[PDB]
């Protein structure tokens, strides 16, 4: 089997990427946000917290013919941006692009913190990171992607997110339209449940690439770029005007600025990220202060490969029994 379905950016910037998800019999449509960075799949839904819902479509499984309680079980989860959600967990038929698994933990969320009811464009989360990673307790849940492998053509899916524009989730199959060039296979640890890889150095615009290992993790739910302080030193540095501003929370600067671009190594091959891509516009409504899309990891133990870099590329996830990444132009 297979699955294709649409991608398509919240908002102006980029901030995320939202995919439509049929959950339950008959189908009700949630728009999730597919996140390499985490491992739960959970969403709105009638049991949320009323006063934290603005907008939002919810899962309701009373409604569902062929939703069943995990009894006993409940889930909670933390993010990177201090965001959190928690609540008990159904177990129903969950089809992305007309990939269908059943069985499928649809983590039902009781409460959700601020940042998920103030973004009324996003209905839950679609985990696709390793699924020791999954919060559901007392017994840890599965993927879609997991549950999905064994039935797919290949134990593959892949990552094309536009830039202002729609792209494409596609699992059990590589679209060898959608990509130029080749794809560069790159090593994968699981050991911390991320699709975490070793980048083979950077460039800055025109600037003569340096080669340097940078270990970081594939996180389509992560917006930005965070690298160590100084490889965005060397980047920002090329920009006139450009400051990291503790008020703000990172680099900023001068929305009059041309940012250069910035090439990130995969094996021998060069991802070359446009600089259009790093700005992230003004910090504040009519300010002429623009925000970076290239901060500094140094405050997160662990560098990002956020939708700013794999924007820039096709992107393999290879969940064969040795998983790898694979990065090809576009
Ligand atoms: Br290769």
């Amino acid at each position: 089997s297979t699955g294709s379905a649409t991608t398509t950016p919240i908002d102006s910037l980029d901030d995320a990427y939202i995919t439509p998800v049929q959950i339950g019999t008959p189908a009700q449509t949630l728009n999730l946000d597919f996140d390499t960075g985490s491992s739960d799949l959970w969403v709105f839904s009638s049991e949320t917290t009323a006063s934290e819902v603005d907008g939002q479509t919810i899962y309701t499984p009373s409604k569902s013919t062929t939703a069943k309680l995990l009894s006993g079980a409940t889930w909670s989860i933390s993010y990177g941006d201090g965001s959190s959600s928690s609540g008990d967990v159904y177990t129903d038929t969950v089809s992305v692009g007309g990939l269908t698994v059943t069985g499928q933990a649809v983590e039902s969320a009781k409460k959700v913190s601020s940042s998920f009811t103030e973004d009324s464009t996003i209905d839950g989360l679609l985990g696709l990171a390793f699924s020791t990673l999954n919060t559901v307790s007392p017994t840890q849940q599965k993927t879609f992607f997991d549950n999905a492998k064994a039935s797919l053509d290949s134990p593959v899916f892949t990552a094309d997110l536009g830039y202002h524009a729609p792209g494409t989730y596609n699992f059990g199959f590589i679209d060898t339209t959608a990509y130029t060039g080749s794809i560069t296979y790159t090593a994968v640890s699981t050991k911390q449940g991320f699709w975490e890889w070793t980048s083979t150095g950077y460039a800055v615009g025109s600037g003569t690439f340096k080669s340097t290992s940078i270990d970081g993790i594939a996180d389509t739910g992560t917006t930005l770029l965070y690298l160590p302080a100084t490889v965005v030193s060397a980047y920002w540095a090329q920009v006139s005007g450009a400051k990291s501003s503790s008020s703000v929370g990172g680099y900023v600067f001068p929305c009059s600025a041309t940012l250069p671009s910035f090439t990130f190594g995969v094996g021998s091959a060069r991802i070359v990220i446009p600089g259009d891509y790093i700005d992230f516009g003004p910090i504040s409504t009519g300010s002429s202060s623009c925000f970076g899309g290239i901060q500094s990891s140094a405050g997160i133990g662990i560098n990002i490969f956020g939708d700013v870099a794999l924007k820039a590329a096709f992107v393999v996830f290879n969940g064969a029994t040795t998983p790898t990444l694979g990065f090809a132009s576009k």
